[PDB]
């Protein structure tokens, strides 16, 4: 069966761990050690094919990150809709990925997490404009309610598969 190396990247506190654990274990973990960087495996059927997902939940403890950028086939670039800095940070993650991969066409999905929260500081339109300039999909998610979580990951698998 086909294996996919997915990397979850983004500023600390955006919900990278909560998104990964919600996909893998089907539950919301509100307290997960922000220093642990761990991998999770999951066998899933995507468009009638059995896939093996190897997902790296990055922790940010920059050249040491190159190793998972080299192994990684697709990147889930996560920001929180109530963290302007995490949205502005995306430009930096995108550039490092492009440089390490030596390519302008790397499978990526921009994810705006914590969509259950009120008073958002990053508008959907701003992230759509950012995603359009990169030529990648934008999806909003909530690791808390599980909204868009399967979609964000399976869309990234499709971006890799269709590359
Ligand atoms: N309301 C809400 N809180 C979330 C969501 N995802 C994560 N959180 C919270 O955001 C904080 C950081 O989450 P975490 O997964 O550790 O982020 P990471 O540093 O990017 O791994 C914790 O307090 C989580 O409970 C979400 O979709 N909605
Ligand atoms: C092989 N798997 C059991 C673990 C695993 N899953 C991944 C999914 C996407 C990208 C990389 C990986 C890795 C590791 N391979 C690396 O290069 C690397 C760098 C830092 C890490 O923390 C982990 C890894
Ligand atoms: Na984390």
């Amino acid at each position: 069966m086909t294996e996919y190396k997915l990397v979850v990247v983004g500023a600390g506190g955006v919900g990278k761990s909560a998104l990964t654990i919600q996909l893998i274990q089907n539950h919301f973990v509100d307290e997960y050690d922000p220093t642990i960087e761990d991998s999770y495996r999951k066998q899933v059927v995507i468009d009638g094919e059995t896939c093996l997902l190897d997902i790296l939940d990055t922790a940010g403890q920059s050249a040491m990150r190159d190793q998972y950028m080299r192994t990684g086939e697709g990147f889930l670039c996560v920001f929180a809709i109530n963290n302007t800095k995490s949205f502005e940070d995306i430009h930096q993650y995108r550039e490092q990925i492009k440089r390490v991969k030596d390519s302008d066409d790397v499978p990526m999905v921009l994810v705006g997490n914590k969509c259950d929260l009120a008073a958002r500081t990053v508008e959907s339109r701003q992230a759509q404009d950012l995603a359009r300039s990169y030529g990648i999909p934008y999806i909003e998610t909530s690791a808390k309610t599980r909204q868009g979580v399967e979609d964000a990951f399976y869309t990234l698998v499709r971006e890799i598969r269709q590359h």
